[PDB]
């Protein structure tokens, strides 16, 4: 006796899953981040170099309270006979969080590097924060890592949900369903950065952990399957429209960043 | 600001470590279960079921509650700044528990059934206890459910390194340790359970999940005691080295106790 819901009410859950990730306007016409990050002529070092830093901690934060969320999931399972349903979704997160803490998936160990700076928020810290920094005063960097509070009420949410048995379901799917859009608009954002009127990302290569992210988004037991019961199901949809707000607010901090 | 200790303090945790293995008697010669393993000529049925029961729920709280200490430890570094060897050591973690949940090791891979019914405690369920429990009274099926003592106090244990950050390095540094004696014993066992005149368990694919182990838990065992990406490797100051050794003497303990509990039922 541990079930997933029946495929009927799953698939309503996520259709208003889908809902709540509309009304928080993540998706690619409607968040400020993907229309600056189109509509900029130019970035400056320390404009990108300040997302870049925000995004080091909430990829960071992502990472961890989705493996603790994970944990929470384990705990309960310990001591109840979770179905195998249910044991193909728990497999599923694991699997997915993999990507992030080793580069699981080929398309990322083909381009990763191994050990822990793979690890995608230090691979980022690598290739993306550190060349922006040489172009950045120590002020500038000093500034940068006071993060501003939208992407610390997101972090907080983290926190939080890294207790909560849904809580990795939660992330990855919110997660999921905007990272292409994130990633491309990274793409575009440090494509456009100039130092010396000259690119700060002018070899391919630097672009790795971004084209790695796009290229496995473009082709990547879901979510909903780790939800037992009504009462949960409800809680899902909750914990799903604050956190698919928060990530929203986080990532129009970045666009506005870009622009005025 | 978050780093592990010098290698020489290190290597003395892991020599105090090793010791406490030793005292506890989980070494091939010195714990009940594996001298049994070896020397009994014939084992019931019941008495093979019951330990593969245990053994089921065992390895299913030793992967789900190794995975809720993983996770204990990753909430405090989504607060704190861990250097880049205390990340080699936590991706080892997850790289050798992850194994259990999901064959990625290639010994394991080639073998295991794909998806939940290669988790390994499923699979074990799916191969050695389904077929003993054709050869059982319903109440045989009922009794071996209630685990015995020792067992239970392991398990008990285990729930509460779930909650531990350093609950995944304790239970990996001893479980990954015996394991091969482990899974040799089962070895031996259940080619000498025998129903109806012959062995239960007579073509070579039937121990696939025995085999297996016995192959990938050479490597498992040297990979939680590197010296680099190790278990001892996620201490990061003298204090928590201390309540290191104080968890793995109680979980050596207990683990040895439950093993024992195994000979006795193998014995008489
Ligand atoms: C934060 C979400 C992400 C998809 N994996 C990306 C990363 O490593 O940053
Ligand atoms: C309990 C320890 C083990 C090593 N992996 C084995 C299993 O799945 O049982
Ligand atoms: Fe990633
Ligand atoms: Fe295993
Ligand atoms: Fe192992």
């Amino acid at each position: 006796p541990l079930s997933p819901l029946p495929a009927v009410a799953r698939a309503e859950l996520d259709a208003r899953t889908e809902r709540e990730i509309d009304r928080a306007r993540l998706r690619r016409a409607d968040n400020g981040f993907f229309r600056s990050a189109r509509d900029v002529e130019s970035v400056s070092p320390a404009d990108g170099h300040a997302v870049a830093v925000w995004w080091r901690q909430m990829t960071k934060a992502f990472m961890f309270t989705t493996l603790a969320g994970l944990g929470a999931l384990a705990r309960d399972y310990a001591r109840r006979d979770a179905d195998r349903e249910l044991l193909g979704a728990f497999q599923t997160v694991y699997q997915v969080i993999g990507d992030d803490l080793d580069n699981a998936a080929p398309e990322f160990s083909a381009v990763a590097p191994t050990g822990p700076a793979g690890i995608h928020y230090v691979w980022w810290d690598d290739t993306i924060v550190a060349p922006l920094a040489a172009h950045v005063t120590e002020a500038d960097r000093r500034a940068a890592e006071e993060l501003p509070a939208p992407v610390r009420e997101l972090l907080a949410a983290m926190d939080r949900l890294a207790a909560e048995p849904l809580g990795s379901a939660v992330q990855l799917r919110v997660v999921e369903t905007i990272a292409l859009d994130i990633a491309v608009g990274f793409r575009r954002v440090y494509g456009k950065v100039l130092a010396g009127g000259e690119p700060v990302f002018g070899e391919k290569d630097q672009f790795a952990w971004i084209d790695a992210h796009i290229k496995a988004e473009t082709v990547h037991t879901g979510m909903t399957g780790l939800v037992t019961d009504a009462e949960r199901g409800e809680e899902f949809v909750r914990l799903v429209e604050e956190y698919a707000g928060l990530w929203s607010a986080a990532l129009e901090c970045f666009g506005d960043r870009l622009t005025g």
